[PDB]
């Protein structure tokens, strides 16, 4: 009866975009991984911090399906997720069983990559606006968290805490993510 | 030219606190050490996410003096740093050289067990009030983010962006901070 999240690291990735939702998810009760896109090794993240993955993305793509497949951002890292083949085979596979594929700051961009979600309206960091809408493929939002459909995107590390409730909140509802965020002394 | 910090890291600490701080202190071009307690090999936190440290902290120990020290929290994490005499040398020596101490969360529960600022406005996690004011060393404030001489506390993972940029406010001034600031997409 428990939810589970798949969280894919490469190099390259924000690490405080990372460390949040896994954090937050595993607060809430969700089953994370955290898959190295490279394999089990420890990986650099964008400000050098090192984190150990849980697994490989090849053993965790076995020990599927996922509620949640989540895409943090860095732009070196989005990079390596959008020219990855086995993120494109884990999004497209989560986009046909109607799982949730969340993407943040950079991340959104590994999307487009992938044909992932066309038509949805999703929002980016600033920055990344431009390559995220090249094509007219998806309708831009200033939202700081955006859902349409499947499809949950967010813009930037500050907007990382939003990011994960929405995340707990559409697996395990506004009850728990409630619950989950009065402890962490968040603002609004 | 450099401004140094160091995030001391034991088993336990609460990963977003490490990890924003860390990641925005060198956002603004401040060198950081990542310091394991117990030596150099990786650390789990409090939410399982396992960090690799730059140095173990008798390396790290040796290539002083930093302009800031780092608590992070998370209740064993505070723990360990409070029985730790290693620490307790660090953090006296930090004191009596007016350098800046940095805690948040339990993290500034370390202080007490170590004797250090008494005297000091500080500010915790409400859940760990009581074991800071143990005896009536400190007086208690309840803003986000408490600044008394060079004692800077903050209260939860929810404040851990205004802790860190505070930090880079007193280190490389509001300048920089407001800079850093910007490209997080934060609200307020």
């Amino acid at each position: 009866a428990s939810k589970r999240a798949l969280v894919i690291l490469a190099k390259g990735a924000e690490e405080m975009e990372t460390v949040i939702p896994v954090d937050v998810m595993r607060r809430a009760g969700i089953k994370v991984t955290v898959a190295g896109l490279a394999g089990k090794d420890p990986v650099q993240c964008s400000r050098d911090v090192v984190i150990c993955p849980d697994a490989s993305l090849e053993d965790a793509k076995k020990e599927g399906p996922y509620d949640v497949v989540v895409l943090p951002g860095g732009n070196l890292g989005a990079q390596n997720l959008s020219e990855s083949a086995a993120v494109k085979e884990i999004l497209k596979e989560q986009e046909n069983r109607k799982g949730l594929i969340a993407a943040i700051c950079a991340g959104p961009t590994a999307l487009l990559a992938h044909e992932i979600g066309f038509g949805s309206k999703v929002t980016t960091h600033p920055l990344a606006k431009d390559k995220m809408m090249n094509g007219g493929h998806y309708t831009y939002s200033e939202n700081r968290v955006e859902k349409d459909g499947l499809i949950l995107t967010s813009r930037g590390p500050g907007t990382s805490f939003e990011f994960a409730l929405a995340i707990v909140e559409a697996l395990n509802g506004k009850e728990v993510a409630a619950q989950v965020k009065a402890p962490l002394v968040l603002k609004d």
